[PDB]
């Protein structure tokens, strides 16, 4: 499990198997605020983290899940925290610091290249993501938000798939960036086109292909 | 000596423990590369400007920055192998600096400190956007344009080398609209419209 989700982390790919301790938390622990110093990238074994980002009075930027990596920006330029990270399952998270990324990094060039790849992903995204924000229809937006989900926990289910996502209806509208009454609505319709079904934390979706057409 | 001092204030080479390599001219007008195409090519601007340009769905362009000299534009397509993000067109006659991935391999095998430069740059890049919610007036979103090309540019004789059009394209809002805004200025004596620049007031 730990070794296998591992090795597919940026930081850790190609790496041969090369005691940085790995880190428990619960389920609805903020892992770190928005606007604190910090000294730590984590990377995610196990469970689900909530990225969060305060308006003038929160809305939700990404999930993060096992592999992926968080924290890394006041690392490579250092600063305030950008978000909150928030698990929304129990976590099991490996972290380093500055410290020992470099030596970690000092290693290989090419891991220092991975993680450069992370990062324009992140900003190649940034442009969609804020296009749709501007341009997009919120229905859409929630087929397009299903579907990011969708690649990202994804799994086969006899010939559809299952994206078990854990978040509330709150949390989905809250990624979404409009209201849950709207988001709902949307996601009943979808329901009644038999394109998903709706099954506590998980979204089965039945017809990706209608589902990315509407997007 | 010039192209040295240029490069030197390179986010790339924040950090001097040289370093010339063989730079290229664009005309004025030229695209570099179009929104879309596959890249392998960065480029830091030496001399002249370049509008970064995205698509927006109604068939107009979204200008997301222009870039002058010491800039860096075209990285993400090294780092992330895809399509351009952006097209990137010459305002001016234009003199820059390329790599292509292999080259880039080559000079952080040179200076592996080019490695963390790059990282701080790209991570700066998203906290930036981040810390830039304000899409969430167009008067006031064209006096803030004009503000951001008076630091990049500014000598306040602003010779932003820009068009209307391209300056609605920066801002986001109808030619319409921001004609208008930069001629309520203009009556104010703020700001006065001379050809591809500007001078301010306050
Ligand atoms: C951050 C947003 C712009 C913005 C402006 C105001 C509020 C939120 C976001 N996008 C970009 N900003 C500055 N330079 C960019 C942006 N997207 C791509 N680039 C550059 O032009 C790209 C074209 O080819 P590439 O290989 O994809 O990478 C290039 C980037 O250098
Ligand atoms: C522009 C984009 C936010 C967004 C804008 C519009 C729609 C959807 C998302 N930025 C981010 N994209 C992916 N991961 C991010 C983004 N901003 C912060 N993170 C991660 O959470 C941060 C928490 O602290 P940190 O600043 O140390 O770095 C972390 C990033 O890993
Ligand atoms: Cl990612």
């Amino acid at each position: 499990h730990m070794d296998e989700i591992l090795a597919r982390a940026g930081i850790f790919q190609g790496v041969e198997p090369s005691q940085l301790q790995p880190v428990d938390f619960p389920r609805g622990h903020t892992v770190f605020a928005e606007g604190e110093p910090g000294d730590r990238l984590y990377i995610i074994i196990s469970g689900k983290v909530k990225i969060g980002r305060r308006a003038p009075d929160e809305n939700l930027l990404t999930i993060m899940g096992p592999s992926d990596m968080f924290g890394e920006l006041s690392i490579f330029d250092p600063g305030p925290r950008t978000s909150s990270a928030t698990t929304i399952t129990e976590v099991r998270a490996v972290s380093m610091d500055r410290d020992a990324l470099r030596s970690w990094i000092a290693d290989r060039p090419e891991i220092s290249e991975q993680l450069l790849r992370v990062l324009a992903r992140r900003l190649r995204r940034t442009n969609n993501n804020l296009a749709d924000l501007i341009f997009t229809d919120v229905p859409g937006r929630v087929a397009k938000q299903l579907l990011q989900l969708a690649q990202r926990f994804g799994t086969q289910e006899g010939g559809a798939l299952r994206v078990t996502h854990d978040l509330t209806q709150e949390e989905i509208a809250q990624l979404v960036g409009a209201s849950r009454e709207t988001v709902n609505k949307a996601l009943a319709d979808f329901a009644h086109r038999g394109w998903i079904r709706l099954e506590g934390k998980s979204v089965l979706i039945s017809d990706s292909e209608r589902l990315a057409r509407r997007a």
